[PDB]
């Protein structure tokens, strides 16, 4: 099983104690997720519907322009 291209963002529903706000739709994640599901790759707080709507853009950043 070679092929594994998980370049994608680790989304994990966290446990803090209250949603946090979506940067993919800029709106607090309501209960309809436990809490906010944060990347655990490069730390990206996001919707239970809204990582279907990002093109995977983790690990993917990009080097400064020096
Ligand atoms: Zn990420
Ligand atoms: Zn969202």
């Amino acid at each position: 099983q070679t092929d594994d291209p998980r370049n994608k963002h680790k989304f994990r529903l966290h446990s803090y104690s209250s949603p946090t706000f979506c940067d993919h739709c800029g709106s607090l994640l309501y209960g309809l997720v436990h809490q906010g599901m944060k990347c655990s790759c490069c730390e990206m707080n996001v919707h239970r519907r809204c990582v279907r709507s990002v093109p995977s853009l983790c690990g993917v950043d990009h080097t400064e322009r020096r």
